[PDB]
């Protein structure tokens, strides 16, 4: 359906994001995330995934959750919104893969109702990481990315969906730029949409500075200073195209 062209999102701002990006203000936090998703959406909507008319596909916020305080946790338990980081309390942040997995566990019920769930946090993941996301696929039985397609979890007694990704706006002990934060989320969502990383070489999927620079699925974060930086490469387009055409009827909605 040119009609079923929108991937509805559950956007979650944890207590950390609320505090450090939102000024402890619900209005400020909300507005930041509404505006960033809208800027990301401009990128997606204007992309012609088949280099022709397969365009107008993007993202909309369906629900926003602002977690104003950390989740109180009993000894031995864990929650993605807890005060301490996991597994190592001394670090500024969680292990990123474990936080993505934890997020997907704790928000499973709400994630089952949307196309994708995305966590916005403010924590300095080790070694320069900015975000993470499960990769989508056109495969019928695909577990990952767009469209909730359950994994049963013995421990929780319920269905969990890997239709999730996360973005941190802290890196290297600073708040990243607004243009950088848009590129993180674009990139993570891009995975959810079916894209892998752009490779270097003959493929034309990682151009030189003189030709517009790298595309948004480059594995090494693009600056956002170059022309291609906010766009999707051909490698990304082939992958996402295949995914959207197979999954849009299943879980995309009207804008
Ligand atoms: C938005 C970016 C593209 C996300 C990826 C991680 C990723 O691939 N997730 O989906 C990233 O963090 N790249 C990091 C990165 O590129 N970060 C930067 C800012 C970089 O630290 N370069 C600094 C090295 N002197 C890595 C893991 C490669 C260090
Ligand atoms: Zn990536």
């Amino acid at each position: 359906d040119p009609m079923k062209n929108t991937c509805k999102l559950l956007v979650v701002a944890d207590h950390r994001f609320y505090r450090y990006m939102g000024r402890g203000e619900e209005s400020t936090t909300t507005n930041y995330l509404i505006e960033l998703i809208d800027r990301v959406d401009d990128i997606y909507r204007n992309t012609a995934w088949d280099n022709a008319g397969f365009k107008g596909y993007g993202i909309q916020i369906e629900q926003i959750r602002i977690l104003k305080s950390p989740q109180e946790v009993k000894p031995g338990e864990k929650h993605y919104n807890m005060a301490k980081s996991y597994p190592n309390e001394e670090k500024d942040a969680w292990d990123v893969k474990m936080l993505l997995e934890q997020f997907s566990f704790d928000i499973a019920e709400e994630a089952s109702k949307v196309c994708l769930a995305h966590l916005f946090t403010y924590q300095d993941f080790d070694m320069g990481t900015l975000g993470l996301a499960y990769v989508g696929s056109p495969r019928a039985n695909s577990h990952g990315g767009v469209c909730p397609k359950a994994y049963y979890s013995p421990v929780g007694k319920k269905n969990i969906y890997l239709n999730s990704g996360l973005t941190s706006t802290k890196n290297y002990g600073k708040t990243i730029l607004t243009k950088e934060a848009d590129l993180v989320t674009t990139h993570e969502l891009g995975h959810n949409f079916g894209a892998e990383h752009d490779p270097d070489g003959l493929a034309e999927c990682a151009p030189n500075e003189d030709q517009g620079g790298k595309y948004v699925m480059y594995p090494i974060a693009v600056s956002g200073d170059h022309e291609n930086n906010k766009m999707f490469s051909q490698c990304s387009k082939q992958s996402i195209y295949k995914t959207i055409e197979s999954k849009a009827q299943e879980c995309f909605q009207e804008r």
